[PDB]
């Protein structure tokens, strides 16, 4: 019944540019009159291994920076580093900046990427930031600076730039002030992310979601402490649970009248006992993609 | 790998909203002409024998109301063919991209822009299932949503979103009014045909884990096409066409894998099951991937 689902992309898709430096092209996001990219965009193959950055741009000029949207050159008139992004001033406000804001995201939120090439969009889908920073992407050669989104009523809140990949193939990146997410750094090196663990909070939204539909013979007459909880959680592999996480669950124990620490209870006892053969929401597997608001979305609208 | 719907923009910059009475659902605003399903005309008396032609005579132009965000757009003229509803505004839509109107196979994706009061909500990419319904996420209101494939930058709209059924799956019509499969615009509990599995997309999907290192369903076994087919067949599988063995041949080559060879894996799943293993993280087959899908994002 549930399936992942992006946000429209037609906002960002105004705002998506290429920067090009020599002959290395990625994708840049062009709100009013700044192009945000990763910073690797000049680099060489050979300063890859281990930039100087600083170095790098102070023999960068303004009219080293190849700007375009679509075939048209936008001129720069400006640049700065902040963190791993690089902010290109141009001579031109984009008119098609939506409202918007930077927002750093927490593991297990969720977010739209549109998914971009020589600054055209070739896909949106829909991405959960795992426990270990990492995210399981679509990328290939020449998206970095693709972005990820959430849209709220009028208003775009980008939370990610693509700028790498990992050894075992999924990826890692910044929000729109340079700060990666996970401690990566954006070097031609082989990075190790941390063990990846179940999104505990996604779980029992889930957990919630099957409640919603008539789905609930897992409820049980039982509570527990949140630190029991969390101790237990750990030694399943589950993320423990945060102030945040009680408190974005709020909507969907008030629409259940099941506190969150009941259905706490309730996973315990699914993680310490299996599933015995039975199915949630028609699956043996629990799934831990998909937030409280993506349940709000799809099943309240 | 994972579900990747084309970018909306194009569409997006395409939805209204259209009310008549106490009826609201969305538009496709193309040029001067606003599509919506023609059963916005309909009340209670009527949805459940409605006599659409009866109606819709008795209708003027100005009982329709069309906004374009905050703009009222002022009807012209309608029409009617089959189960869409056309509207003649006096404005164009300037921001109406290249664009078809195409009849999808059953067995063929297409992205799926969700609408509410004319208003953009999620996007996804869907599959038209054998038996004509589509595995939708539709609300009360998201009538009007259409379903699209963009080609350099033309976009070929295939679907536009009419009813559920109660089995939870949807149905609706291509742009030109007519249904996918047996299904009627009036209120009624409706059920499709016995659904099968689109088996050219489960091997595209296989041929999919195999590029991601996913192999451990892997055999040496091989089989013919007709044997294969024979146990598709049996597992409510759709049979394998020689034109679906060719569709596969890119992935086939980039893999090393031969088509046959991929046939003799999924026959032992269908066999054996997967033993509480998974595939691409599913415990279950994923068929709502086409060789195109796998190949373009890959």
């Amino acid at each position: 019944g549930f399936r992942k689902m992006a946000f429209p992309s037609g906002k960002v898709e105004g705002c998506m540019v290429q920067v090009t430096c020599g002959t290395t092209t990625l994708n840049g996001l062009w709100l009013d009159d700044v192009v945000y990219c990763p910073r690797h965009v000049i680099c060489t193959s050979e300063d890859m291994l281990n930039p100087n950055y600083e170095d790098l741009l102070i023999r960068k000029s303004n009219h080293n920076f190849l700007v375009q949207a679509g075939n048209v050159q936008l001129r720069v008139i400006g640049h700065s580093m902040q963190n791993c992004v690089l902010k290109l001033k141009v001579d031109t406000a984009n008119p098609k900046t939506p409202k918007y804001k930077f927002v750093r995201i927490q593991p297990g939120q969720t977010f739209s990427v549109l998914a971009c090439y020589n600054g055209s969009p070739s896909g949106v889908y829909q991405c959960a930031m795992r426990p270990n920073f990492t995210i399981k992407g679509s990328f290939l050669n020449g998206s970095c600076g693709s972005v990820g989104f959430n849209i709220d009523y009028d208003c775009v809140s980008f939370c990610y730039m693509h700028h790498m990949e990992l050894p075992t193939g999924v990826h890692a990146g910044t929000d729109l002030e340079g700060n990666f997410y996970g401690p990566f750094v954006d070097r031609q090196t082989a990075q190790a992310a941390g063990t990846d663990t179940t999104i505990t909070v996604n779980v029992l939204a889930w957990l919630y979601a099957a409640v919603i539909n008539g789905d609930r013979w897992f409820l049980n007459r039982f509570t527990t402490t949140l630190n029991d909880f969390n101790l237990v959680a750990m030694k399943y592999n589950y993320e423990p649970l945060t102030q945040d996480h009680v408190d974005i669950l709020g909507p969907l124990s008030a629409q259940t009248g099941i506190a969150v620490l009941d259905m706490c209870a309730s996973l315990k006892e699914l993680l310490q006992n299996g599933m015995n053969g039975r199915t949630i929401l028609g699956s043996a597997l629990l799934e831990d993609e998909f937030t409280p608001f993506d349940v709000v979305r799809q099943c309240s609208g």
